């Protein structure tokens, strides 16, 4: 078997993407996050705190005749940005662009945090990181993929994030004709339970590549960039006018700047990302400073190959029995 899905910017500036998933007997179709970041796929539901509920499309178990609750099962998770959500949990069939998975642990929100809540077009999210991060207990559950792999073409997915443009989640195959020249694939450490690699290096515009080892994941579900502030900061000294400001909380720019591009290292092979891609607009409304949309890690613990790096590849999640990650240029 296999699927495919667009996925949707939710914002003019990319700030997430969200596909839409079909849960449920008749189907409930809600637009998720698919997150490589983390394990758990959970929805705002009947369930959630009405008070904490603002225009997302809630799934509704009692209306499904295939949803069976997941006795004694609970969750609660709390993500890199300090959002949280907390709940119970069905099984129940989910599909995702034509492939379909019975039996999926469907985590139902009792609580959600204030970004959640304030996100209308989030009506959750759909983990794609390695099962052992799930956090459902007593009985930990298994990702869409997981669920899925054994009856996929090739045991793989693929993301193709569009710059202020749609773009696709393919499951099952790889589409040769999404990417251009070669894919070149790189080792993964699943010891922390992410889609971990180590990017041979970086260039800054039309500098000179700086080779060295940035050990970091490949995040669907984080925005932005987060790198070593040796490479960040050689990054935005090339960019007049650029500081960093703990007061907005990061690395601003004057919106007349243009930005150069980043180029970063797998293995022998090379990924630029456009300046326009690291631009993330005015940090308030009429604002002349704009936000950075490569930052530093250091206050994180982990590097970060967020969207604004993912979006300018076609990325491959290969789970094979060694996983690997592969990325072509497109
Ligand atoms: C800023 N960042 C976001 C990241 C993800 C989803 C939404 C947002 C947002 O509204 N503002
Ligand atoms: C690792 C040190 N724990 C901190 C941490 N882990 C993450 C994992 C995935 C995505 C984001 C984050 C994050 O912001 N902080
Ligand atoms: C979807 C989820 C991510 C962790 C997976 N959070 C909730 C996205 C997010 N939303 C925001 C809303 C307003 C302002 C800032 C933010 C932000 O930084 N991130």
């Amino acid at each position: 078997s296999t699927g495919s899905a667009t996925t949707t910017p939710i914002d003019s500036l990319d700030d997430a993407y969200i596909t839409p998933v079909q849960i449920g007997t008749p189907a409930q179709t809600l637009n998720l996050d698919f997150d490589t970041g983390s394990s758990d796929l959970w929805v705002f539901s009947s369930e959630t705190t009405a008070s904490e509920v603002d225009g997302q499309t809630i799934y509704t178990p009692s209306k499904s005749t295939t949803a069976k609750l997941l006795s004694g099962a609970t969750w609660s998770i709390s993500y890199g940005d300090g959002s949280s959500s907390s709940g119970d949990v069905y099984t129940d069939t989910v599909s995702v662009g034509g492939l379909t998975v019975t039996g999926q642990a469907v985590e139902s929100a009792k609580k959600v945090s204030s970004s959640f809540t304030e996100d209308s077009t989030i009506d959750g999210l759909l983990g794609l990181a390695f099962s052992t991060l799930n956090t459902v207990s007593p009985t930990q559950q298994k990702t869409f993929f997981d669920n899925a792999k054994a009856s996929l073409d090739s045991p793989v997915f693929t993301a193709d994030l569009g710059y202020h443009a749609p773009g696709t989640y393919n499951f099952g195959f790889i589409d040769t004709t999404a990417y251009t020249g070669s894919i070149t694939y790189t080792a993964v450490s699943t010891k922390q339970g992410f889609w971990e690699w180590t990017s041979t290096g970086y260039a800054v515009g039309s500098g000179t590549f700086k080779s060295t080892s940035i050990d970091g994941i490949a995040d669907t579900g984080t925005t932005l960039l987060y790198l070593p502030a040796t490479v960040v900061s050689a990054y935005w000294a090339q960019v007049s006018g650029a500081k960093s400001s703990s007061s907005v909380g990061g690395y601003v720019f004057p919106c007349s700047a243009t930005l150069p591009s980043f180029t970063f290292g797998v293995g022998s092979a090379r990924i630029v990302i456009p300046g326009d891609y690291i631009d993330f607009g005015p940090i308030s409304t009429g604002s002349s400073s704009c936000f950075g949309g490569i930052q530093s890690s250091a206050g994180i613990g982990i590097n970060i190959f967020g969207d604004v790096a993912l979006k300018a590849a076609f990325v491959v999640f290969n789970g094979a029995t060694t996983p690997t990650l592969g990325f072509a240029s497109k």
